[PDB]
This record gives structure tokens, C-alpha cells and sequence, in this order.
């Protein structure tokens, strides 16, 4: 055994040993209990990020722990390959998105393999291969026939200088990001998933997920946004009916979740697209400009509450059906056309947004709720203003004294006898738009024929193959410019027809890949029936918090879609969910002659302050933040592997912080990981250099010295701690410190005797197995030096309960070192000032 720890000498061999034994290439063996542990698969962006290593190390710890516990573990990996980065790279470097993708995949695959993750590479998938995406085209055609996929016109942002569509996140002050040109709103036909049909299913089934962070569950409940409210109709005043037609001349209909405050409405608000706004703006140019500015906006709902709320009065009035009050109609920028009736009522006293709106415009506020004897102040908001639980109505005529629900029912009854309203359930959730005006994505399997209409491609003809021999130019997506692709024959009548040129939202690939891993070479369906029945659902899912809403909701949606098609049998794809934090690093800069800052990478800086590694000209040390190209602070994990080995990388990510926490890049941290691995190596080496391996101590520990009993107590205590940390708590830094404490106590125990060496063998054989999930290369190597059996078949260390039993310490008795003085005095009496450990005072 070499004296010094050298990871490049040991990590290739251990990997070859694991590969040769095929421990991670798993089948559907019904003679072993399955465990499906899955990490969110990456975009083939080019190379691994430190965030990738953190995520996949965590997955590997959990996977190796379950394997060591005798599970049939599947840990699959693959490539979320479609999307914009390949297209941007194609436009910048004059290469095909497919070519750039496959090169990144094969490079990143080598990096993953070098880190020694226990991965079933036989189950690899790449979503940009037709053998993969044909199956989402297939599901598409079936849902299209059932109407779950449908086609309606939608509005998009059109950049006329870049000649493509832009999401709202790419519009700043009404202009495109990479162009600066004013975008135009356009209505184009697009395809949608009728996800709103599954809204109550997707909401209620969240309650089943006892092993998900309640933060994630709560963010999904808020996103679906179900409310039980009330449709209320306010009749248009006779002096306000000019220019209106139909039901819009008779009443303004709104939806509200607080009908118990209808008596407190002091104005109503309407969206810019509403016929009342249209009729009021007919001869008022200030309203026209407000309506245009509202339509010009492109505000994503991640920022539509940050938006300053503005409004304009219309001079039109409506009548409150419960008190007959006349209420002015306002056009407001926060009322969105397409949500409910595109019109709301406002109760400034009991809705904080209404309060602030009424405060800006000096609109009236009428208190109709009271909570205890709390004081109501019309000029400062208070949290209790909005309480529904502990409140009673006031200033509400015959409704006074009622609580929330009884008032709700009383208002529904009053409105329904009058025909002025009725209860209604609403959801914030919108249908899922999937059309993308991009090339590098899965083709939509629809053909347009002027005789037959929008026709799905027959299953016999799937896939619609995306041509890989394309280089995006930047003057529109290429598929619309490629008659060789879109000119085709109608599969229904045989005549001239054109393929859909839009591609699918790339979230679609990642909404079902976890099922595809179960049978990735299955040619007859999305997933084999045999394999879906065996593997069931994912037991453990691990990925970043940035996917808590969209991806997980889509994933749960597709699972219920696939279940309803008869392809799978589970209601929910993900049993346990672990969300990993960010990775941050310090940033560096030198100032600009043009009054700015230029951001230097950490690898090109050396800290004494700090100065460059090139010019030696000092750089300024700045703030710590998420590793990214913005402030050029990403640390390449490849150079960390090059400089220290994979086990160091893995250990450092697991020790620095718990998974949910942000992991700070730390050079002193990495050096500490390496040194502990060096200490682990030397400990085993020094142990063998004195006597060589012996049979590990087992059995009755009577006759062992107090010192060696104490070490066995620490050992099996550490084993139980680590197991509870891997299985339950999923905090891996605490497990590492526990093993470090075990080694500390070993270091201070004389283990030189014969029973001493037997206990030392027991200690070391357990520690290497307890650390194998975090650092399997060095543990595999040291284990072979200690014991000739196969580590993965020796299995997870067992706790020895006997080793936790502590000893036996006008009349004396005997009591355990775990008893207490309540029975120490009950055993002595067979005021008693008990002497814990020497006597007892019978007064
Ligand atoms: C299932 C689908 C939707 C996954 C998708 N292909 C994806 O996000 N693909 S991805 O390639 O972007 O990331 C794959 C996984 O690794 C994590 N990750 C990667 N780079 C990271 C950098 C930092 C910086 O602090 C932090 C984290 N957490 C990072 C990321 O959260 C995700 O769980
Ligand atoms: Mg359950
Ligand atoms: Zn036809």
C-alpha cells in the first residue's frame, strides 16, 4: 500500500472495478427492492458547472447509501438537449445546433464519469434524438384528438429587427434585449395544453406529498391559485349606456373573493380591453393613451405586483345591487383581460391594494369589517383590515354581526333571488402554451391542409424529424424558410399541405423523461408496461429551487395525462423532493477608463487584497454572489478535479453546507477536504503498517476495557447518526463531522493490544463504508486493503445495540448510568436527598 494519498492513481481503477462489476447497470429484477433516485438532468451547455457537481454528488450519496442497504438502485442520467443556447451558439460560431450539442454531451459525459457517479449509462437518453421526441409528438397527437391539446390565437411580442418572437422577460421598456427595437404585439395561432381541466387534480394531489418541502407545495398552490368567490353584477346607470351593446349595456359583471364586503365597494375597476373602457374612451383622448399604454405593456407575472398601479376615471357609473350606491368605473392597469370578467370591484378598507390605490387618488374607503375592539384608521393600512377568520360585519345594513362564511352565504342568497350574482370558483392558472417560434426544438406533428384543416400526423409516420443540417442565421427561424421541410402531402386527403413550423416548448421533454429512463430503447410506446409497473415512481428527486413551480407542475401534469392514457399507474411522479441551494463565489474587478467595471475570473487572480496573475496589477475584491458569466465569477469544476481529484470535489460540496443552503466557494475549504482525505489514508496505512488486517471485533463486548468499550460506543453511535443523516435528515455535512469525531476518538484510544486491533479494524471497516457514498474511490481502495470481501456486499454498517449499553454505576443498591433520581429514590426506599452515583439520603 502506497504511503501517500494520490487520487489519480486510485480513481480510474476504482471506476473500472465498479464498471466491470456493472453495479450501476440495473434491470427489472423482482428479487430486489427497487430504488429510483433521480437528479434533474442538465442542458448540454458545454461543460460542467459547480452547481452540476453539487446536484449530482447529492444524488450519488443517496443512491450509494441505498445500494449499500441492498436496494436495486437506478440512477439514470441524460441530456435536456433542445433549446436556445445551441441556437445562440450556432449563430455565433457558424455551426449546427445539433453538432454543437452532441459535442457538449460527449464532453460533459466524460466529466460526469470522471466524478464516479454510480450511474446507469445504459439508460442514457438525449432529448434531441428522434427516438426520444417521437413519443411526445405521439402523445401530442392523441391529446390533440381528445381536445386536451387545442389551437387558438394568442398574442406575442415580435421584434422586427431580430425577426423572432420574444418572451416578456426579454422586453425592457417595450424593446427587445439584443436589438433595442420596439417590439410589436401580434396575434398568431398557437397550440395549448388544456391544463386548467386538471387544476383541481393538480392542486388536491399536492396534499399527498408528505415528503416534499412545504415551500414547494405552497408555491404550487399559489400558482394554481384556486379561489371560492362570487360573480356579482352591477347594473349600468342609465346615463352611462352610450356606446355599449348587449349585456355590456345592461350590467358590469365582476368576480370577487370577498362578497362579505360588497357593502364596502366604493368604486369598480375595469381592464383596458373592456367594452366600458372602450365606450368611455370614445371621446376622451386621455383614456385612449391610457388604454394604449396598458396594451403596450409586457409584464410577466413574476413582476406584475412590483408594477405601480395606475388608473383613470371613465365618467361612467354602475349600481351596487346590495345598497343601490352609484360607483364610478375606473380603467386600471392591474385588471387583466382574460382573468375572470376583466373587471373587479374595489373595497379600499379591506384590500391592501385597493387601499393604496384609493390612497393615491383620494377615493373613498368604507369600513365594513370589525375585528374585536381594534381601531380603524382610514389613512393607515393595518394587517387586521384584511382578516376573514376573526371579523364581523359593520355598516352593512342587515348583514351586520355576521362572520365571513355566514355573510358569504347571505350575500349569495340576496344576489341570487335578485338575479344579480351567484357563487363561482376561479383559478389563476392559465392554459399552457407550447408553440415556440424557434428551430432547435421538437417539431409539432400537425399538417395544415386547406381541405382537411389542422391534421395530426399519423402514428405510423412519427417522428416528424427535425433536420439537423441547419445553421440559424438570425433573420427568422429557419423552419419557416425551408420548403424542403414544410412542403408535404396531407395525410388525410393526399393533397398539397404544409407542416407546422413552430416547435414545442422545451419544458415538454423534461415533463416525461423520468418515465423514459425506465425503458429508453422501447420502440412501441413512451414507456414499457413491464418497466413502469416495476419501477413505479421516482423515490427521490434532487434539483434546484428554480424549478419548484413550472417544471414540477408540468411533470405532475404529464404524469396524470400519461396515467389517464393507460401508460403508467402512479398519480404522482416524485415521492421525495430535495431542493439544492445556489453556488456563490467572490467577484473581482478593475475600473474602466469609461467609468465602469471589468469583471475578472477568480482563477486568473491571486490573493495576497489581491492582484492579477498576469499584469500583476491589483484587482478590487467585491461582493459574493451566484456563479455566472455576468460578473465572470464561475469557478470551473474541471480544474478543481484536475488539481485535487474527484473525491476532494465531492467531499467539499457535501461538507461546506447542507444541500438547501448556498455553498460558498472556498479555497481553504477545498484544502480542508483534501487534508481530511489525506488523514483518512494515513490512518488506515499506519494501522496496517503495524500489524496488518485482522478480523473485526464482533459479539459480546464483556471483558473489553473501558477505553475500547468507549470507542465501540462512539462507533455504533456514529453509525446510527450517519444513517439517520443519510436516510432521514439528508444533511451530509453533519454525517461527515460525525465520522471525523469517530476518528478523533480512535486517535486518542490505545488500540495496540489484540482486542485493541480487533476494535480498530471494526472502527476502520465501518468508517470507510460510512464515507463510501460521499467519497467512494478512496473508500473502495482502503476497504480492499482492510478486507477482501466486496464492499457493496458487506453492506451498510449495522448498529450494535449492546455497544450502546452503559454500565452498572444503611443500604446500597444498583442502578444503570441512564436511570434518574425519580426511581433512584424509589429503589432506595425498598425528603430523600438522592446522591446520584454514591448514596441516598433517607431523612
Ligand atoms: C428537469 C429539467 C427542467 C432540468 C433542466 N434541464 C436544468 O435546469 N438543467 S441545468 O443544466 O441548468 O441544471 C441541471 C441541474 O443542476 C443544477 N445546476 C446547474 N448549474 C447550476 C448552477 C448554480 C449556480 O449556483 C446552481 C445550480 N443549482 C445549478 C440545477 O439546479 C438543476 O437541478
Ligand atoms: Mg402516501
Ligand atoms: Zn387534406
Amino acid at each position: 500500500m502506497q504511503e501517500h494519498y494520490q487520487p489519480a492513481a486510485i480513481e480510474p481503477a476504482a471506476q473500472k472495478k465498479w464498471d466491470d462489476a456493472r453495479i450501476s447497470n440495473v434491470s427489472e429484477d423482482a428479487s430486489k427492492p427497487k430504488y429510483y433516485c433521480l437528479s434533474m438532468f442538465p442542458y448540454p451547455s458545454g461543460k460542467l458547472h459547480m452547481g452540476h457537481v453539487r446536484n449530482y454528488t447529492i444524488g450519488d450519496v443517496l443512491s450509494r447509501f441505498k445500494l449499500l442497504n441492498g436496494f436495486n438502485v437506478m440512477q439514470p442520467m441524460g441530456w435536456d438537449a433542445f433549446g436556445m443556447p445551441a441556437e445562440n451558439a450556432a449563430m455565433k460560431n457558424n455551426v449546427a445546433p445539433a453538432a454543437w450539442t452532441y459535442d457538449n454531451i460527449e464532453y460533459m459525459k466524460t466529466q460526469l464519469k470522471s466524478l464516479g457517479f454510480a450511474v446507469d449509462w445504459e439508460r442514457e437518453v438525449a432529448t434531441c434524438k428522434p427516438e426520444y421526441y417521437r413519443w411526445e409528438q405521439w402523445l401530442f397527437t392523441k391529446l390533440f384528438e381528445k381536445g386536451i391539446v387545442y389551437r387558438k390565437n394568442g398574442t406575442v411580442n415580435w421584434d422586427p429587427v431580430d425577426q423572432t418572437v420574444l418572451a416578456n422577460e426579454q422586453v425592457i421598456d417595450g424593446r427587445g434585449w439584443r436589438s433595442g427595437a420596439l417590439i410589436e404585439k401580434r396575434e398568431i395561432p398557437m397550440y395549448y395544453f388544456k391544463i386548467t381541466d386538471y387544476a383541481e387534480e393538480l392542486l388536491n394531489d399536492l396534499d399527498k406529498l408528505e415528503h416534499w418541502p412545504e415551500q414547494v407545495k405552497t408555491m404550487q398552490r399559489n400558482w394554481i391559485g384556486k379561489s371560492r368567490g362570487m360573480t356579482v353584477r352591477f347594473a349600468v346607470s342609465d346615463d352611462s349606456k352610450q356606446g355599449l351593446e348587449g349585456d355590456y349595456a345592461k350590467f358590469l359583471q365582476v368576480y370577487t373573493t370577498r362578497p362579505d364586503t360588497l357593502m364596502g365597494a366604493t368604486y369598480v375597476a375595469v381592464a383596458a380591453e373592456h367594452p366600458l373602457a372602450t365606450a368611455a374612451a370614445a371621446d376622451k383622448p386621455e383614456l385612449q393613451a391610457f388604454i394604449a399604454e396598458c396594451k403596450a405593456g409586457s409584464v410577466a407575472e413574476a413582476d406584475m405586483a412590483t408594477m405601480e398601479k395606475k388608473g383613470v376615471p371613465t365618467g361612467r357609473y354602475v349600481v351596487n345591487p346590495l345598497n343601490g350606491d352609484k360607483l364610478e368605473v375606473w380603467i386600471a392597469n392591474y385588471v387583466l383581460w382574460g382573468y375572470g370578467d376583466g373587471a373587479v370591484m374595489a373595497v379600499p378598507a379591506h384590500d391592501e391594494r385597493d387601499f393604496e390605490f384609493a390612497a393615491k387618488y383620494n377615493l373613498p374607503k368604507k369600513q365594513v369589517i370589525a375585528v374585536g375592539d381594534n381601531a380603524f384608521d382610514a389613512n393607515r393600512w393595518q394587517e387586521w383590515y384584511g382578516d376573514k377568520e376573526n371579523g364581523v360585519l359593520v355598516n352593512s345594513g342587515d348583514l351586520d354581526g355576521l362572520d365571513f362564511q355566514t355573510a358569504f352565504d347571505a350575500v349569495a342568497a340576496k344576489l341570487q333571488s335578485q338575479g344579480a350574482g351567484e357563487p363561482k370558483t376561479q383559478y389563476r392558472l392559465r392554459d399552457w402554451g407550447i408553440s415556440r417560434q424557434r428551430y432547435w426544438g421538437c417539431p409539432i406533428p400537425i399538417v395544415h391542409c386547406e381541405k382537411c384543416g389542422n391534421v395530426p400526423v399519423p402514428a405510423d409516420q412519427l417522428p416528424v424529424v427535425l433536420p439537423e443540417n441547419v445553421v440559424p442565421d438570425g433573420m427568422g427561424s429557419p423552419l419557416a424558410k425551408m420548403p424542403e421541410f414544410y412542403e408535404t402531402s396531407c395525410p388525410c386527403c393526399g393533397g398539397a399541405a404544409k407542416r407546422e413550423t413552430d416547435t414545442m416548448d422545451t419544458f415538454i421533454e423534461s415533463s416525461w423523461y423520468f418515465f423514459r429512463y425506465m425503458s429508453p430503447k422501447f420502440s412501441d410506446g413512451m414507456v414499457s408496461a413491464e418497466s413502469a409497473k416495476y419501477w413505479g415512481a421516482v423515490d427521490q428527486y434532487i434539483g434546484g429551487i428554480e424549478h419548484a413551480i413550472l417544471h414540477l407542475l408540468y411533470a405532475r401534469f404529464f404524469t396524470k395525462l400519461m396515467r389517464d392514457e393507460g401508460l403508467v399507474n402512479v398519480d404522482e411522479p416524485f415521492e421525495r423532493l430535495l431542493t439544492q441551494g445556489m453556488v456563490v463565489c467572490e467577484t473581482y474587478y478593475r475600473e474602466n477608463d469609461k467609468g465602469g467595471k471589468d469583471w475578472i475570473n477568480p482563477a486568473d487572480v491571486e490573493l495576497t487584497s489581491a492582484v492579477l496573475k498576469a499584469d500583476g496589477l491589483p484587482v478590487v475584491i467585491s461582493g459574493t454572489e451566484k456563479m455566472s458569466k455576468s460578473k465572470n465569477n464561475g469557478v470551473d469544476p474541471q480544474e478543481l478535479i484536475n488539481a485535487y481529484g474527484a473525491d476532494t470535489a465531492r467531499l467539499f460540496m457535501m461538507f461546506a453546507a447542507p444541500p438547501e443552503q448556498s455553498l460558498e466557494w472556498s479555497d481553504s475549504g477545498v484544502e480542508g477536504a483534501h487534508r481530511f482525505l489525506r488523514r483518512l489514508w494515513r490512518t488506515v496505512y499506519e494501522y496496517l503498517k503495524q500489524g496488518g488486517a485482522v478480523k473485526a471485533f464482533a459479539g459480546n463486548q464483556d471483558g473489553l476495557s473501558k477505553e475500547l468499550k468507549d470507542l465501540r460506543h462512539k462507533l455504533h453511535s456514529t453509525t446510527a447518526k450517519v444513517s439517520d443523516d443519510y436516510g432521514r435528515r439528508q444533511q451530509f455535512n453533519t454525517a461527515i463531522a460525525a465520522v471525523m469525531e469517530l476518528l478523533n476518538q480512535y486517535d486518542k484510544t490505545d488500540t495496540g493490544s489484540e482486542q485493541g486491533r480487533a476494535v480498530a479494524q471494526e472502527v476502520l471497516e465501518a468508517a470507510v463504508r460510512l464515507l463510501w457514498p460521499i467519497v467512494p474511490h478512496i473508500c473502495e481502495t482502503l476497504w480492499s486493503e482492510l478486507n477482501g470481501a466486496k464492499l457493496w456486499e458487506a453492506g451498510w454498517p449495522t448498529v450494535d445495540e449492546a455497544a450502546l449499553v452503559k454500565s452498572e454505576i444503611r443500604g446500597k443498591i444498583t442502578v444503570a448510568a441512564d436511570a434518574s433520581k425519580a426511581d433512584l429514590e424509589a429503589a432506595a426506599l425498598a425528603k430523600i436527598i438522592v446522591v446520584p452515583g454514591r448514596l441516598v439520603n433517607i431523612v
